[PDB]
């Protein structure tokens, strides 16, 4: 049941998508079973980015692999990352619905989709607006979706600045049909030093919000969101989800502050930092 | 020191070429820059198999990758498994030796190629028969070589069936130009395999064998963990412990499959290796193989 399909991004150097993602899933043992919706010599941020995209032929011949080969029943969990195809991000859809179909005719446990809806960051859209409507679309039906803040307030059209549009934010994706969300940080004007998170979990319609706060480390990290989600599905399988966020936003404490001590996170240097973070974050309910 | 440049498989299911080598490489504190010559759903094993090969253009766009953001003096280790494409096996001679001159531009030691020639197993291709040729030509250009016995057999001519014959397979590889060649496994005694490592510095060859208990079955991805296990520990030892090391990584690897249910008559998903079971064993096996010197 620790078998997750992993569709993200592949890079030959450095730890975004799949690369962020497989080895911590892997350190907690799970079967990350990767469709690499791009294999680039690189992340978005060097000044040369090369190699190939697949389009959606090739999507669907991995699927008929899957497919023919009866695997989709393994899959107790899907985790979607850097797709920026908006024929793939639809056919995702069918997907997680084949899989549940697959996972319900043998019995197993409900599949659990955590859909990490990758647009952009730091005010920079890196997809056609087609993507956004695709999310939007694909988000109705999320088990759990963990957007940066940028991808949380294009989705819902909020600007998230605080707590109060976070949650206006996160209800969007409730009534959207996701029913657990995790917007991963926001600043806010009024504490300049932290950054906040909030958990919403949808059930009865009634709604439990979780928030705390990590500190706001100087600099830019890549490949954080890509690390908390992998981070969440390993923590997410045996914790309740709001002890889960709290050992994620830990995981990705540790490796910030080594990478400040010791841009591109070390997920390799520190195995047992990714195991058992040196502290959890606070995740405390709100009224 | 510790970076890798591996140019192996993706597949979705299943543990065989990048996948199976990464995890190990990482544990030992490697980062690994995988090439993915397929995108393939699961090995060649199953009944179906669907997805996306390299050809020569895409494997040179990732090197013009590589080269603009100067990342190619990085790689202290190329290691090669599964490319079955004439074209890029003969293209990886130009990649080793365009790191090799970055690495001196920056006065680092040379590189160490690690050649896994993946064609065949069980007296099977799974190779287009124009990919042999291309790894004898590519061979000349690598530093150490890790053949299976019908790779080994297949590359020399000579049927690698017992010691003596694996010793000729092996000078064969010699007088290509690769100094050092393990023979992974061959065939009293039904229990055991034992398995060669030769080393051409001199002129002269020192020769060391060892055992291994032969497990019932078929596994698959065993040479992949092993090719990757080698270039960790040889990293830090000197080749014949390396060589035993990764013998007792493989061991523990198959007997914690065959212990989650993938005998001998078990599915290929069973038969599938254990590879995230137990990552300490994979570090720090519970056994060595002894590497002894012939005479
Ligand atoms: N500058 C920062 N200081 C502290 N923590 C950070 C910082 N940037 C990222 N994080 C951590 O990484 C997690 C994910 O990063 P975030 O920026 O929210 O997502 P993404 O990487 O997708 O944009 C956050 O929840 C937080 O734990
Ligand atoms: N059936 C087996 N029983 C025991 N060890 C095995 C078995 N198959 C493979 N191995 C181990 O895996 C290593 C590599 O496997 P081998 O079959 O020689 O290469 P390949 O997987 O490339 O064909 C061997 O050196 C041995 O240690
Ligand atoms: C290919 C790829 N995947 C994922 C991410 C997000 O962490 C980026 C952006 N660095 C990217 O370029
Ligand atoms: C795609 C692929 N990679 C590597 C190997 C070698 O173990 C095989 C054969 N199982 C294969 O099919
Ligand atoms: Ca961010
Ligand atoms: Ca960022
Ligand atoms: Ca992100
Ligand atoms: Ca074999
Ligand atoms: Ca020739
Ligand atoms: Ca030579
Ligand atoms: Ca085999
Ligand atoms: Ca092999
Ligand atoms: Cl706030």
């Amino acid at each position: 049941d620790k078998h997750v399909l992993s569709i993200q991004s592949h890079v030959t150097h450095g730890y975004v998508g799949n690369k962020a993602a497989t080895f911590p899933l892997q350190l907690h043992g799970f079967d990350v079973d990767a469709i690499n919706t791009v294999s680039l010599s690189n992340h978005s941020g060097y000044p040369v980015i090369k190699g190939h995209r697949m389009d959606l032929e090739e999507f669907t011949t991995i699927m008929e692999g899957l497919r023919a080969n009866d695997f989709l029943s393994d899959y107790a969990y899907v985790l979607t990352g850097y797709i920026n195809n908006r024929d793939i991000v639809r056919q995702v859809a069918a997907t997680v619905a084949e899989i549940r179909e697959a996972r319900q005719k043998q019995g197993k446990k409900d599949a659990v989709f955590f859909c990490d809806p990758v647009m952009g960051d730091d005010g920079r859209l890196y997809c056609k607006e087609e993507v956004v409507e695709a999310y939007r679309e694909l988000l109705t039906h999320a088990d759990v979706a963990t957007p940066n803040y940028f991808e949380a307030s294009i989705l819902s059209t909020v600007e998230v600045k605080d707590l109060a549009s976070a949650i206006e934010a996160a209800n969007w994706f409730h009534t959207q049909g996701t029913p657990t969300v995790v917007i991963k940080s926001f600043a806010m004007a009024d504490d300049p030093t932290h950054l906040r998170f909030l958990l919403s979990c949808r059930d009865t319609g009634s709604t439990k919000r979780y928030t705390g706060v990590v500190p706001y480390h100087e600099g830019r990290y890549t490949g954080t969101g890509d690390v908390f989600a992998a981070s969440l599905v390993a923590f997410a399988h045996s914790d309740p989800m709001d002890l889960a966020v709290g050992k994620a936003m830990g995981v990705l404490q540790d490796l910030i502050k080594a990478t400040i001590e010791r841009r591109e996170l070390r997920v390799t240097s520190y195995p047992d930092r990714l195991q058992h973070p040196s502290s959890v974050a606070l995740v405390t309910p709100l009224p």
